[PDB]
């Protein structure tokens, strides 16, 4: 019932992806878009179902076909998101808000809240979306985008590149520390917050150039309108987070959180960090997934174990698989 994770592209060359079969269309009533401009764009070009509800296999195929996201990264992200935000029985995940379209819900404490669910996959210090504490963690924010433009002007000669990513990533962390008393920057979010800042440079840059310099017209088109530029070619090879080391090196940070007040950022020594990637995977499964499904019934336990096996396919070589519900 859960389909097998798709394999890598047979042909990963750059090609036109804004093509006749995948035109941009505006939203219809009920169409769901969320905090990810990549998935949003794929839905708005029909690489995913246009209503924003999809299976993990549909998501993996879409990120590969439309943007040349690499297979390992696609698998890890998709199954992580599905485990914490999707319906494991129906095999459906919303790319934004919680919806009845993902089917009959499992029992509490599982939320099946879609990608909009705060603190599962989605988290604080996003580039163009506000922190959940401020009321909306999913819609495009013009003020935040204008700051991205400003940082691109200051550090990228008017373009978004890895140097800009390094500076903006830090600025957003510092702004959340100063204003969000509930700011959390540990474990899974600590990792994804860095990786996501490379994606516009690696994946939104036309693949015929692949120069890591994203122009602001293209940036707005993706971030605000979920729309590929006219004649957009995808990247010329599979990739996801390459160059994340540049972003980290610009302003190395420890994982931590504000402790109920602004300007109280307190390092968490129980968090994983970039020195312990396997711990990030182990805590995600043992703590995050397990807490949503502490004592699942038979069909849920089976679906959990299958999706956990799929998640492990995307885990970097050298980590040991963990089994929260037995073998
Ligand atoms: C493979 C499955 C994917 C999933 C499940 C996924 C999910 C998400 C989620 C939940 C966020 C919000 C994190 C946060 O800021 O709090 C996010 C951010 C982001 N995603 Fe993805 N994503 C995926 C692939 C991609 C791809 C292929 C691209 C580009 C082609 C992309 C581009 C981005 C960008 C740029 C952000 C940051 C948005 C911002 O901070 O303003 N994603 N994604
Ligand atoms: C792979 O796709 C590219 C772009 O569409 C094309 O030029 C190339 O010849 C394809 N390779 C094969 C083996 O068909
Ligand atoms: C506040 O932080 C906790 C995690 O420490 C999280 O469970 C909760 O959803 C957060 N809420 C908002 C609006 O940030
Ligand atoms: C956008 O972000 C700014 C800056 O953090 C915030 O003040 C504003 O309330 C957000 N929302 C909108 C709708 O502009
Ligand atoms: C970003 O652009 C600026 C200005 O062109 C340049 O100095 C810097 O080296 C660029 N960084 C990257 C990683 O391309
Ligand atoms: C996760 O649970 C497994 C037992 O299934 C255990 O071996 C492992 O040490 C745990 N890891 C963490 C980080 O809790
Ligand atoms: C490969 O890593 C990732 C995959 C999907 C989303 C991410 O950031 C939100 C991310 O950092
Ligand atoms: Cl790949
Ligand atoms: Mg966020």
């Amino acid at each position: 019932e859960p389909g097998l994770p798709p394999g890598p592209l047979e042909n990963s060359s750059a090609k036109l992806v804004n093509d006749e079969a995948h035109p941009w269309k505006p939203l219809r009533p009920g169409d769901i878009r969320g905090p990810c401009p990549g998935l949003n764009t794929l839905a708005s070009h029909g690489y995913l179902p246009r209503n924003g509800v999809a299976t993990p296999a549909q998501i993996i195929n879409a990120v590969q076909e439309g943007f040349n996201f690499d297979n390992q990264a696609a698998i890890f992200a998709t199954y992580a998101a599905h485990l914490v935000d999707g319906n494991l029985i129906t095999d459906l995940l919303s790319i934004g808000r919680k919806t009845r379209l993902t089917g009959p819900d499992p029992p509490p404490p599982a939320s099946v809240g879609g990608l909009n669910e705060h603190g599962t996959f989605e988290g604080d210090a996003s580039m163009t979306r506000g922190d959940a504490f401020f009321g909306n963690n999913h819609d495009f924010n013009e003020t935040l985008f204008e700051q991205l433009v400003d940082y691109s002007n200051r550090f990228g000669g008017g373009k978004y590149n890895l140097t800009v990513a390094g500076e903006l990533r830090f600025k957003r962390i510092q702004d959340s520390i100063a204003t969000n008393p509930n700011f959390s920057f540990v474990d899974f979010r600590f990792f994804t917050a860095y990786g996501e800042t490379t994606f516009p440079a690696n994946l939104f840059v036309d693949g015929r150039r692949d120069d890591g310099q994203l122009d602001m017209d293209a940036a707005r088109s993706f971030f605000q309108f979920s729309r590929m530029p006219d004649d957009f070619f995808r990247a010329p090879s599979p990739r996801s987070g390459t160059g994340v080391e540049v972003v980290v090196q610009a302003h190395p940070m420890q994982p931590g959180r504000n402790v109920g007040k602004i300007n109280s950022y307190t390092v968490d020594p129980t968090s994983s960090d970039f020195s312990t990637p396997c711990l990030m995977y182990e805590k995600f499964v043992n703590i995050t997934v397990k807490s949503l499904y502490p004592n699942p019934t038979v069909q849920l336990r089976k679906a959990l174990n299958t999706n956990l096996d799929f998640l492990f396919q995307g885990v970097a070589a050298g980590c040991t698989q963990v089994f929260p519900y037995g073998r």
